[PDB]
């Protein structure tokens, strides 16, 4: 029988550069931290090399597959090895399990790529919808406003302006414009498009770039190898 | 030794898998909810707690039964390796595969009813928000109708019936008067129908309490923990 | 020997809902997330329960996380006499673990309704004296504007614009205006902003804290002091 070990870690922040720049495209300041990223990726490599080896073991002809700290007292990295037949077997043999794991994990990448997508669409539309909603009642408001100063207008007998049109109208001063000018405004306020604020097309520009997103765009690594997989000793 | 251990390993549920109860704690809680991966921790802990007070009390028998529950990988918090001992190979996978289904029942009842508390502790909040707000805009009336009062005290006095003004911007308690009687009679006569004044920050309050009575229980798709591996079928005895 | 054994971890939301509140109506936006105040809570029920095995340890009671690596939950443990004794003492402990958790919030709260409830006073004070001073001023102003109107005979208002009416030119005004106005002083409001009222109606908020209808846990049983079969 022979062993052949490798080391590996969470990936490079240059290997997951692009998942990275999908995650700040979805949340914004809302997006997981760098290093957050790269302990859920090894976290996910780690779930499933577990359930390889597991499975290997429980076999008519079980194979040891193996994972470990290096390190004592220490997180990452993680020392991984299998037990073959020959030497060369024992060192492909591993390697090819440790680009399985990669490959399952990459599937799995893609669809929670996909739910966070979904999560963060989710998000920037309940924000556009409040928004809307704001600017409607704010619209609502106005014209409400000007029925009562319609009202005092009536009441003070004011038909033709007083005021030479201010853009500074208050609730109190609205009346000066006028009955005729007053029932003009509650037609253009109400068909009047809804007013939104800068940060509502920005929402809008940020809900069309996560339409922009690709997982194919984006060569995501769940690992980094320390070492890779040594020849074997006899054992 | 004739005992057969089915093992399964399990780990903190996906996104998708709990976007339904995110998206009710962010009705809830707006941006003071809990981050995504905040909700998934809490979740697998409830699962483990849950699962440990199970393996504990399977221990604590007149025939006592091994159910653990570790990390599969040292130094590592997840993914969680759980594992059986039964008198069969097929029983053991049963047996661990009922006990998982078990805890997560149990899980998902004490969720309905934590959703349920977080709804009336996020209900309470906005509706407080919204009162709060409602006495500002309405104490904000009050003083400008007593202004307008005062007003039409200078009035009457200065005997102005029609506005004396060609262009204002905004009135004061002592330029008011010059609305004339007449119109600030309107005005108080009217000040019943006078809309309140809010800031966006109340439509959107108002909103949120509208959207928390849409939120329903059996609506979320629910489960506090993800498969990496189900029961093993052991083909080996331990 | 038997050994008696209990599962706890952090309140549950509905378990808090008295003292998230409070913090809500003390603090507002600047009070913690409602998963901070479990956070802090449990934190604060294992630190007084570790102080409690060290005096008991002093003449047993034992304090770690259920799995290895996991923060939550935590596995409580006594040693007893008898299974019924563990049990009780157990359970005992884990109750006087949380009332001296309890007691240190009460008092905490206290001082933060106090601290709150004095900063808030003191801003509807600083406030009421700064509306009063410039009522004040405005009717000396008015005063003032008044003997000019008199000197000038202007009686009725002569303004056509209400931007040319300032502190210093009042006496466009009407006389007449500016007697009513004097005449009317008392009854002339006081001018407070949206703040004013907003700060006085937290200040009520703060006062309907009560501690009567209040009750809070530091902690949840995910699994009660067991019942041991056998001696360990
Ligand atoms: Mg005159
Ligand atoms: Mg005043």
């Amino acid at each position: 029988k022979w062993t052949s070990t490798a080391i590996i870690t969470q990936p490079d922040v240059g290997q997951i550069a692009g998942y990275n720049n999908a995650m700040n495209v979805i949340y914004g300041q809302a997006a997981p931290k760098v290093s957050d990223l790269q302990e859920t990726l090894i976290g996910r490599f780690s779930s499933a090399f577990s359930a390889l080896a597991e499975t290997l073991d429980n076999q008519e002809e079980p194979e040891k597959l193996t994972i470990e700290p290096s390190v004592k007292n220490q997180q990452l990295p993680l020392t991984v090895s299998y037990v073959g037949q020959t030497a060369e077997g024992a060192q492909m043999k591993l390697a090819q399990y440790i680009q399985q794991v990669d490959d399952k994990v990459n599937q799995e990448l893609e669809k929670d790529l996909k739910d966070n997508i979904a999560l963060g669409r989710k998000n920037l539309q309940d924000s556009l919808r409040t928004q809307e909603v704001v600017a409607q009642e704010q619209k609502d408001l106005r014209i409400r406003q000007i029925q009562e100063a319609l009202q005092y207008a009536n009441q003070a007998q004011v038909t033709k302006p007083q005021v030479q049109q201010t853009e500074d109208v208050t609730q109190d001063t609205l009346f000066l414009l006028g009955s005729e000018a007053l029932e003009s405004m509650i037609k253009h306020e109400a068909t009047r498009p809804l007013v939104f604020s800068p940060n509502y097309y920005q929402t809008r520009q940020n809900l069309l770039d996560i339409e922009k997103l690709k997982f194919d765009d984006l060569d995501i690594h769940a690992y980094r190898y320390v070492m890779k997989p040594t020849l074997p000793i006899r054992r």
